[PDB]
RNA sequence: GGUGACCUCCCGGGAGCGGGGGACCACCAGGUUGCCUAAGGAGGGGUGAACCGGCCCAGGUCGGAAACGGAGCAGGUCAAAACUCCCGUGCUGAUCAGUAGUU
């Protein structure tokens, strides 16, 4: 239950910083989905679980392609980093951003 | 000096979110002014909706165990998106009396 949250808004290049986004547009992507996010995180060997029915507070678009939240574990609950490659939320996001595009395209 | 946006960094957080460094843009107030006008007030208003302003936001809604918060509707509201009318100012058609002043 002590896992960092991650909304797809954080990575969406068609959203302003005030609309949620957490990473520079240059590194961001178009319309990332919680599904896409979970898949690229898990596939690197991260412990991730997907909450299909959480919405972003700042998200306004009531249709399914923008719903969703991805929870990720960084820590084994002895305080140590599950992985050394992923110390921070930002380190997660930037990676997901880097990996999502190799899927569909 | 102010407002609103937008971009890019840190920092704290399980969320909504919290702390802080830069960059840029728009507008505002009112303090000096000009290689400035034919004349250019630092006026007065109104719209600000079907989503585009900003603010306050019932409900609802998203996040939350909750506190509370986000986004924001109906309604209210504006020194400060944008739009627009009026006043002033400048040129510029025109009207009336057959009015004069003087023939």
């Amino acid at each position: 239950d002590r896992f960092i949250c991650i909304y797809p808004a954080y990575l969406n290049n068609k959203k302003t910083i005030a609309e949620g986004r957490r990473i520079p547009i240059s590194k961001a992507v178009e319309n990332p989905t919680a599904t896409e996010i979970q898949d690229v995180c898990s596939a690197v060997g991260l412990n991730v679980f997907l909450e299909k029915n959480k919405m972003y507070s700042r998200e306004w678009n009531r249709d399914v392609q923008y719903r969703g939240r991805v929870r990720v574990q960084l820590k084994q609950e002895d305080g140590s980093l599950c992985l050394v490659q992923f110390p921070s939320r930002k380190s997660v996001m930037l990676y997901a951003a880097e990996m999502i595009p190799k899927l569909k395209t």
